[PDB]
């Protein structure tokens, strides 16, 4: 949905310029006290009692002002809060501040880092050094209680501790000078470790980040040796298969996301899967925003939610929070969870007994609040999803395919499988058998499991590029599979596109592809190689089809066999090529008239190269995968 969906409610919970809190004079005395803005949240379950917390800005919404961590906490799912302070800034100064809480839940304890600064009217990336700076940690304790037929809770807070003296003073060459958490809800690792994403800003004014993990409950902290790109920040992390993701927030261009399965001694880029996927604004140009990131479970199936704002206005306003859903393969957009136009900002996800909620900022002439919204409507929708990427995973790895001369063949490769069009077709659209990304069509007819082409334009563009803002095929620049089912119906004049990837910029250029010509002989598309001609096919015939690029090479294959000039270099450079779309049969609005007289059925893609026996599979069972 393009707004909060029906169903759904929010409260204002931490409301600005109304919300008040315990603050505590410096002679122990305590008032409760009026808050202009609550921002940067986050909301945990701590055995069965929702936390929620925030940056009490007292004075001002600005980041050098006077500044508390604020707490609530609910051990009825939010019927009742309790408020505390659990973090006290220093009263240095007029803009002391304790403040970017990154926060971690192991058993009935909380683990929260902060920033701590003492005087300072200047970012942290600007400071001279690091002599205001401290990052803290506190530690607090849920305990549960209960009257006659009803639970209590009090949360203990103890008095933070510095880890200044266990931060390097240098990374690798790189001087250091302060480090923050990653902002947001961090994670205890599979193996119990306390794992933070950290941002380290150097001497020299940049920012990248690292691993700072604990194997001992936070009695001791080490760095890991690995890091993002410069220019990298507030990064969040989750596990995924015994790996961490690492997903970052990169002002003034797309999201990087990394890979480290070493507890964060050495990180790859995710190429493969959502490195780019995400950015800051349509035009990637303009400040980005913090993003919840975590790993749940949903109809039994593990599942990653990620939040971040589209930011149409740009800046900061960060208007229309989304919440998107991938399983490290298809990436679906849950939809818009603030309400309207609305600036919303800094996010947080928690799935808490079988029910979705978030708590977000809200921003109204740069004062904000923090809503707690229960997502009925978007969780319903997550469960339908999964359960149709279960049913049709579970449904092609449990076909027999044919067994090759040495019950049944390999499985039909479902490991990296992306994007799937079949059956289902309607109007102008082919439907994602996954949900996640339909393809457009034109001057085409419903045949069983695709489509058949007749007329001007007659094919269906699957966006890559042309997603837009967000690319959730941007996997296809580095590798990929891409599956179909041909028959070629009529002769073409001369030559005429049958399957392929566009590329973005001037001309009609293509990064890999297959067309076919009037001497009825195959004519494969190596990047910008001339399309020489190669084998013989006959009209009607089915033939299966299979595009790999991966190492910035390409091959076709045609029923399982790869066609001549198969592994020629397709991009030169290190610069990733940029795909516009899949294209399927011959479609265009524009340029020359192509009408590709062609039948495609079971279109399949996939985030990886398939092997040759991958390859071979799909060819023997490929009556056998439609869906109907």
């Amino acid at each position: 949905a393009a707004s909060l969906a029906p169903g759904s409610s929010r409260v204002e919970l931490f409301k600005r310029k109304n919300s008040t809190v315990p603050f505590e004079e410096s002679n122990g005395t305590i008032r409760e006290r009026v808050v202009h803005s609550f921002r940067i949240p986050t909301i945990v379950n701590v055995d069965g009692v929702m936390v929620a917390i925030a940056d009490a800005r007292y004075e001002t919404s600005f980041d050098n002002s006077f500044i508390e961590t604020a707490v609530k906490y609910s051990v009825d799912d939010g019927a009742t809060w309790n408020t505390q302070i659990a973090i006290k800034n220093s009263r240095a100064s007029s803009v002391s501040r304790v403040m970017d809480a990154t926060v971690i839940v192991k058993g009935n304890k909380l683990y929260i880092l902060v920033g701590s600064f003492n005087k300072t009217r200047n970012s942290w990336t600007q400071h001279r050094d690091g002599s205001d700076w401290e990052p803290l940690l506190v530690v607090g304790e849920v305990t549960k209680s209960a009257a006659n037929g009803k639970t209590t809770a009090t949360i203990s807070w103890g008095k933070p501790v510095s880890l200044k003296p266990l931060f390097p003073a240098e990374f690798d060459g790189i001087l250091t000078k302060e480090f923050v958490g990653g902002v947001g809800a961090a994670i205890v690792a599979s193996n119990g470790n306390l794992v933070y994403p950290v941002q380290i800003a150097d001497m020299g004014g940049r920012v990248f980040t690292k691993i700072m993990y604990s194997e001992d409950d936070g009695n001791t902290w080490k760095f890991a040796e690995g890091r993002s790109k410069f220019g990298c920040s507030e990064p969040a992390v989750l596990e995924w298969e015994g790996k961490l993701i690492i997903n970052n927030r990169v002002d003034g261009n797309r999201r990087l996301v990394y890979e480290s399965s070493d507890m964060g001694k050495t990180w790859v880029e995710a190429l493969g899967t959502l490195s780019h996927v995400w950015t800051n604004s349509p035009t990637s140009n303009q400040q980005d925003c913090q993003s919840s990131f975590v790993a749940v479970t949903i109809e039994g199936k593990r599942v990653m939610l990620f939040t971040h704002p589209l930011n149409l206005k740009g800046r900061w306003m960060r208007d229309r929070l989304h919440l998107w859903m991938t399983d490290n393969q298809r990436i679906f957009d849950v939809g818009q969870i603030s309400i309207g136009d609305e600036n919303s900002g800094y996010s947080s996800v928690l799935y808490k007994d079988d029910k979705l909620y978030s708590l977000h900022e809200i921003n109204t002439n740069d004062v904000y609040s923090l809503v707690f919204v229960r997502l009925i409507g978007e969780l319903q929708l997550m469960k339908s999803v999964v359960r149709t990427w279960k049913e049709e995973d579970n449904h092609l790895a449990s076909i027999c395919t044919p067994v090759v001369p040495a019950g049944c063949g390999a499985a039909v490769p479902t490991a990296g499988l992306v994007g799937f069009l079949s059956h289902s077709a309607n109007g102008s659209v082919w439907e994602d058998v996954y949900r996640c990304v339909d393809a457009n069509v034109a001057n085409a007819e419903r045949v069983p499991n695709g489509l058949k082409f007749n007329g001007v334009g007659g094919g269906a563009v699957w966006p890559v590029a042309r997603q837009g803002q967000t690319r959730r095929y941007q996997f296809a620049n580095y590798r990929f599979t891409l599956v179909a089912t041909v028959t070629i119906d009529e002769l073409p004049k001369g030559t005429s596109p049958l399957l392929g990837a566009g590329l973005e910029g001037p001309g009609d250029a293509k990064l890999l592809g297959l067309s076919y010509d009037k001497n009825r002989q195959w004519r494969p598309l190596y990047g910008a190689a001339p399309a020489s001609p190669t084998g013989s096919w006959e009209l009607h015939k089915k033939y299966h089809v299979v595009l790999t690029m991966a190492d910035r090479q390409g091959s076709v294959y045609v029923d399982g066999q790869p066609l001549a000039g198969s592994g020629n270099t397709v991009v030169r450079g290190a610069t990733l090529p940029d795909i516009s779309h899949f294209y399927i049969g011959g479609p265009r609005s524009k340029g020359a008239p192509t009408d590709s007289r062609v039948t495609v059925t079971n279109v399949v893609l996939y985030n990886r190269r398939l092997n040759s026996s991958e390859i071979r599979t799909l060819f023997l069972s490929q009556d056998m995968i439609g869906t109907d």
